[PDB]
C-alpha cells in the first residue's frame, strides 16, 4: 500500500531524462541550500546562496576530497543510466506530423 495525501499536484510539473550531476563545491551547495532556505524561508535565492558560498569556503579538505570523489562517480554513471533511457525512446517513436515541425 502505497500513495499520496497532499494535492494541488505537490510536484512541480519536469520533464524525463536525466540530468548531469552538479560539480563537487556544487553538490554541497544543493545540499546546505535547503537547510538555509528550509529555516529561512525570507532569504531569497540570491541570500540563500551568498550563504552557501561563506560555508563551503569554510570547509574542511577531508569534506572538500569527498565532494569531488562523489563527482566523477556521479557524472560517469550519469553517462551509463543515460544511454540506457534512450534504449526506450530509440523503440517506437516519430512520425506523426504536427506544430513540431513544418
Amino acid at each position: 500500500g502505497s500513495s499520496g495525501s497532499s494535492g494541488k499536484k505537490k510536484k512541480k510539473k519536469d520533464p524525463n531524462e536525466p540530468q548531469k550531476p552538479v560539480s563537487a563545491y556544487a553538490l554541497f551547495f544543493r545540499d546546505t541550500q535547503a537547510a538555509i532556505k528550509g529555516q529561512n524561508p525570507n532569504a531569497t535565492f540570491g541570500e540563500v546562496s551568498k550563504i552557501v558560498a561563506s560555508m563551503w569556503d569554510g570547509l574542511g579538505e577531508e569534506q572538500k576530497q569527498v565532494y569531488k570523489k562523489k563527482t566523477e562517480a556521479a557524472k560517469k554513471e550519469y553517462l551509463k543510466q543515460l544511454a540506457a533511457y534512450r534504449a526506450s525512446l530509440v523503440s517506437k517513436s516519430y512520425t506523426d506530423s504536427g506544430p513540431s515541425s513544418g
